[PDB]
């Protein structure tokens, strides 16, 4: 990575940690925060190191390439390159492939990120990676939010854990997710809790809802 | 985090430690000191990293969002924003959402925390998180302090461990907790210890109480 | 902690280490050196972090509060506060509760410890903690030094291990402990070793005593 | 290694990590990113340390020597040495064997890498190592890309994992690999998925292909 | 410890390492190098931390106190204290108990060790500890060097391992140990190897001796 | 060690790593690179720490002393000491025993290694250690290179692993090892592979040889 702003290599355990996360948790939503955490201040080189260190899941890793390539092609389109000699003390304008690390050196990656003002190719690439990871998570989710329904003997707290887990891996803006909580959570609770929660009122908190069906 | 005052990312093992605590201990009271310890000097980014790294317990994690959102809305209310261009060498006035990390950059978070005088959004956000964690702990507590009663064969020391554990997860100011120790501890001890402890006197220490029922 | 003299947070593994010690070894005497080691240069915040990180043993942890509170009340008594505005470049006079961390900030704790001359609230609080830990160790000791007696087939070396372990958790000044070694160790050895050791002389070393009953 | 640019030895755990990778994963493709990661900024000494630390697999490790020796001989050919005394504040022109570490000191390796402009023998040697590792990976691959065929009951996602894993260890330029995905992936899917995917169109994404055979 | 020369506390893992060594290996000779390694640059405080962290083996740990106390009393005898006020920028003359850490502060320990010229109380105390550890090792050794005799079917290499292990824990100057190797090693080898080794000559190396009885 | 050039003690885990290598791998050839890696920049003190930390294998460790002593005696012979007072800002001429650490201080070891120009006693001692380790490895090797012969059903790749492992622990200059590969490898392959490899030609690569007997 680069940290306050001097360069270092990705640490054995930063890397090892990332691999064990992909081994154990596969593509659960918490993989992405974990990724962003382990990749804080990372160069494209460091970012590629993390992705390529994953053996197995090559279907998903290949989808991640396709996504990265789309974002790179879009970048090139939005940022058309200008020809000419690059002056002294200046950098070339980074292409999509320079950002993804495939056609830039570590030195150029350091040159862009440390520049005044910075050309933050680490953060621009990390965006595209996470963008593509969100697709993989959403795709590899087993369940649909419509099918989470409280069982007759199920403690309310467990149903809420199922619901909000399944909700975490859905393709929905916050407004669409707001509506699912607004509509489905109370609707698809079992007849006992369902009637209890309907009596609380339309603007009731989760804490209030969850404590309402505590003895239930 | 930020430490004496230069910025660094959350360490693999700081993060890993937090996750294992939420895995193993779920929401036992000692989770919160552990949290404050692992989050010493953390930015909102770092704070969000810790919370989002938790997969599972999404009922609780969702309650934590609701709490955070209430505190943010309250902040906005108490701190109404003033319009205008922000001058050179100055920051914008942070909103509730900038503090919670959702609408501020890492750079702005560093800008506020390092400023002269500082705008300590890390500590302001960490307050709200812990505030909301205390609710979760209190809610997820299995037992009520009224139901801790010494068994006829139970060594006094074990009863005190049950009592003060259950007391740790109660919604009570220190004065209310003072009263529970004052009243219930000796009251709900078994007839043998109960009479022993009544003979010691109303201002007797725990050490004195516990040693009084040692051979008992 | 603070170390040569700049501030840092308690490390994940410093903390984790402390917890595992309280998990595994409970309140064996070596807990206190371990504590002092893990708390070298700690602020009251750091000290509280360590104590509150312990879940379980709340009987003991509550005794530790009572002790801390007595020492704090005594401090307040010995150091009565003087009213007035605190001048520029100066600190307020720390109370008992500021030392214990409950009514002081991390900044004020750093302000006192780094001052010229220093107001070492970390070391003053660490004293009270260890003071109270010694009570817990002495209390939770299973055996009394009077009851350690060498068995007829017991190798002398094992009896000495029992003796000096039990001696380690006794409430005795060095002079009282000197006397126990002087009197009891040789007295309560078995008839064979007992007569052997009596023949060595009153000023004989442990090495000499232990090697005297080696073939015995 | 050398890092921003001062020298350090390879860390116990950097090394240990490399060994465990060669123990566990043998010569799976992800060994090479892992290698490049663990060898970021490494001197030839550090590079040799990593290779020689491997016991077992001496067939492969011997192939790696042969490859290294070919690249070194080629270097010598392309860079013929010029005789004369080396002036003050100057280095000798590195041979193939100086780059591979066998006939250069650690000091000379530091002298070349830190020079203005640098003579990056670490990166030149790391190239040859990876070059030779790619041969070993390609050689030790069990399966050929032509033989990956979806089974009648096989979920499409698993077939894609087999395909792109086997593709990762093939001797093929990106254009040749492009063609295999273009041709074989859809061709060698089972009759159900095969007809589904043919109906999508020739320019369909993996995501689209994989979701097309999700219920299939 | 103190390291190039600024003070730090003993690390969690430095300490943990020491404890695990005393747990696993008890008092095997390699404990002392391990000790010296883990105590490089340690203050008396740090040294005491290591010794007191050991629970169990209190017979041995008590012998270590007696030894330390003898060395301290001897120091006081050789270095009689001179009365008077200590001048500005000067230290008091350290007593035996100041060196052992019992009557000196951490600050005074830092004051002596960093002084110009230094008063190396860490190294003076570490001497006495190791002095006393050597007694414990020698005492707790199960076997005597006279009783190591090669068995009729025993490979020579195993007998040499027994011999030189037992030799490592003997009270003997290098000259006395030289003589044991000179005399006993070849004498107490079995009749086959014994006659072989006698034929080699009186000045034969271990390598020569060990390879002489390789097929034997 | 000493690193860019300031002194530090050997780390707990550097040491622990070395011990575990000698525990697990005994004296396999990869022990020596591992050693050189773990001893990069080590003082004689640090070097002795590593060797003495090994309990068990005292036959081998004693051979290592004999070797070290021969190299030290040779050094003394080649470097005869010159009498006189050592001037200000100058060091004494190091003897064999000063290099091996037995008659020099840590300070003098730092004085020699940091001097202008340096007297690299760490590297001079590390040479002798490795010199002696190579003898131990060669001695403790179970098999002779003449006895590695491919079995009738043995995959060629496994035979090459046996061959080049056994070759790694032989006393042979590169020219002698070149000849063994030149002669024995193809000679002692089984009749099928033997005839295949003879048809390839005298200058055929290992890769070519190994792929030639892949289907075989
Ligand atoms: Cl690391
Ligand atoms: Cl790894
Ligand atoms: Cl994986
Ligand atoms: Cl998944
Ligand atoms: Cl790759
Ligand atoms: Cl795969
Ligand atoms: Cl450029
Ligand atoms: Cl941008
Ligand atoms: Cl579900
Ligand atoms: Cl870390
Ligand atoms: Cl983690
Ligand atoms: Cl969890
Ligand atoms: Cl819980
Ligand atoms: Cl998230
Ligand atoms: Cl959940
Ligand atoms: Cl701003
Ligand atoms: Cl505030
Ligand atoms: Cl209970
Ligand atoms: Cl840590
Ligand atoms: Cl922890
Ligand atoms: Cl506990
Ligand atoms: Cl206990
Ligand atoms: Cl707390
Ligand atoms: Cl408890
Ligand atoms: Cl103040
Ligand atoms: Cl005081
Ligand atoms: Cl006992
Ligand atoms: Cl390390
Ligand atoms: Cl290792
Ligand atoms: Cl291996
Ligand atoms: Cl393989
Ligand atoms: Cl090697
Ligand atoms: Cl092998
Ligand atoms: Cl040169
Ligand atoms: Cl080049
Ligand atoms: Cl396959
Ligand atoms: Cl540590
Ligand atoms: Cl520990
Ligand atoms: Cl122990
Ligand atoms: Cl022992
Ligand atoms: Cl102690
Ligand atoms: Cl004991
Ligand atoms: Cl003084
Ligand atoms: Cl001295
Ligand atoms: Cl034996
Ligand atoms: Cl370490
Ligand atoms: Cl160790
Ligand atoms: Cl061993
Ligand atoms: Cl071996
Ligand atoms: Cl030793
Ligand atoms: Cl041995
Ligand atoms: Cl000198
Ligand atoms: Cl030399
Ligand atoms: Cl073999």
């Amino acid at each position: 990575p680069i940290v306050q702003m001097i360069h270092q290599a990705i640490s054995p355990r930063t890397l090892n940690a990332w691999v064990k996360v992909v081994e154990e948790k596969a593509f659960s939503p918490e993989v992405i925060p974990m990724f962003s955490a382990l990749s804080e201040g990372a160069t494209p080189q460091d970012l590629n190191t993390m992705l390529n260190a994953v053996g197995g899941h090559q279907a998903a890793m290949q989808m991640l390439k396709e996504t990265i390539n789309e974002e790179a092609a879009e970048w090139d389109r939005l940022h058309p390159v200008h020809a000419g000699p690059i002056a002294p003390g200046q950098m070339r304008e980074p292409r999509g492939s320079d950002i993804a690390g495939t056609t830039s050196t570590l030195q150029e990656q350091i040159g862009w990120m440390t520049h005044n003002p910075p050309a933050p190719v680490g953060e621009i690439y990390k965006r595209w990676i996470i963008l593509g990871l969100n697709k993989i998570v959403r795709m590899y989710s087993p369940t649909s939010i419509l099918d989470i329904r409280q069982g007759p003997k199920e403690p309310f707290r467990d149903y809420v854990d199922r619901f909000y887990k399944t909700l975490r891996a859905e393709q929905a803006s916050q407004e669409v997710k707001n509506w699912m909580t607004e509509t489905l959570l109370v609707q698809n609770a079992n007849p006992d809790c369902k009637t209890i929660l309907k009596a609380l009122g339309p603007g009731a908190t989760l804490e209030e809802m969850m404590t309402a069906c505590q003895g239930v």
